[PDB]
DNA sequence: CGGCAGCGCAC
DNA sequence: GTGCGC
DNA sequence: GCCG
């Protein structure tokens, strides 16, 4: 699907990302709807009005594209602070945010070197930083797959029936990818337990694991591991990799939640809340019990979901092939 | 206007 | 509790 | 930022 708005779109990725560098979430996450809308439009924008029909561009950002439009220019952009570039360059590493940028930037720093020298670093930032370059840039899927058979090889080493799948960008069908996400269960149902802790054990002691960004993280009946890791050989990068372990159970809402994209897994929540559900990385279930002063006090049930497409279908949706989870 | 999910971790 | 990434 |  070509985009035919693309001098537009791009004068706004750049506002969009000024904004989220220096706090502004929610103001960004209204400028990257608005900017898919402008690409997969059915064509080029020529209109006020014809901007304002497609849904997510409402007047301000319509009155900005029709600036461009005619104008060829966004004058917003030149009025965005000098500190953004920076900001940015502070973000990119793994585990430091808006605060942290905004604090480095504050007590005067600029370059990777200032922080790296005189910059308080977190256990994570520490690692972030020392592979800024490594995590900076997308592994070609066929690295991704590697890193997922090292992981599946030695999982099934300790049970043979466990079920591996890489999930995210990679499950999407991307030619490359940031980050490996390998998901782990077995269908028995109760397999899967007393596999997360030797499994990274196993891995560590092949070398395969090189840092650890969150040992162990328990979310309900759920492992996660947050951590790096590098295939074994010369000239080869460290990757991002997370492994997570979940009872056969949840496995579908979790292999949709983890696959992705950020968007896809927001319209979903925001589709299921509309039918009275609640969709999580554990489950779908009915919406929760709330008191006259409206707050959470009961769970809602789980309704079972086998596979990813019994998510669907409770949702009253087509089933969507992850190629299609881009938005 | 409030919601745009809500979680567990490191600190 | 806050900041961060999932 | 957009939406209801
Ligand atoms: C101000 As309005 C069109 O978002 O209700
Ligand atoms: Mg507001
Ligand atoms: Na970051």
């Amino acid at each position: 699907a070509t985009n035919h708005n693309l001098h537009i779109t791009e004068k706004l990725e750049v506002l969009a990302k000024a904004y989220s560098v220096q706090g502004d979430k929610w103001r960004a996450l209204g400028y990257a709807k608005a900017i898919n809308a402008l690409k997969s439009f059915h064509k080029p924008v020529t209109s006020y009005q014809e901007a304002c029909s497609i849904p997510g561009i409402g007047k301000r950002m319509a009155e900005k594209i029709i600036e461009i439009l005619e104008s060829g220019h966004l004058r917003k952009l030149d009025h965005i602070s000098e500190s953004v570039p920076v900001l940015e360059l502070f973000s990119n590493i793994w585990g430091a945010g808006t605060k942290t940028a905004q604090m480095w930037y504050q007590q005067g720093f600029r370059s990777l070197e200032d922080i790296r020298s005189q910059a308080s670093l977190t256990t994570q930032q520490a690692i972030g930083l020392k592979h800024y370059s490594d995590f900076l840039e997308r592994m070609p899927r066929e690295e991704a797959t590697e890193i997922e058979q090292t992981v599946q090889k030695a999982a099934q080493a300790f049970n043979s029936g466990l079920l591996c799948v890489a999930c995210g960008s990679y499950r999407r069908g991307k030619a490359t990818c940031g980050d490996v996400d390998v998901l782990i269960t077995h269908p028995d149902g109760r397999s899967h337990r007393g596999i997360f802790s030797r499994l990274l054990d196993s891995l560590r002691q092949e070398g395969f694991l090189t840092d650890d960004l969150v040992s162990q993280e328990e979310n309900g009946q759920q492992q996660k591991y947050l951590g790096v890791c590098r295939l074994p050989g010369p000239g080869r990068r460290h990757r991002r990799l997370d492994i997570i372990v979940v009872p056969y159970s949840e496995f579908a809402c979790a292999l949709l939640y983890f696959t992705g994209s950020a968007h896809f897994n927001r319209s979903m929540r925001a589709l299921a809340k509309t039918k009275g559900m609640s969709l999580s990385e554990h489950a779908l279930s009915t919406a929760v019990v709330r008191n006259t002063h409206g707050c959470k006090v009961g769970p809602g049930r789980v309704l079972p979901t086998p596979t990813e497409k019994d998510v669907f279908r409770l949702l009253g949706l087509p089933y969507r092939e992850p190629a299609e989870r881009d938005w």
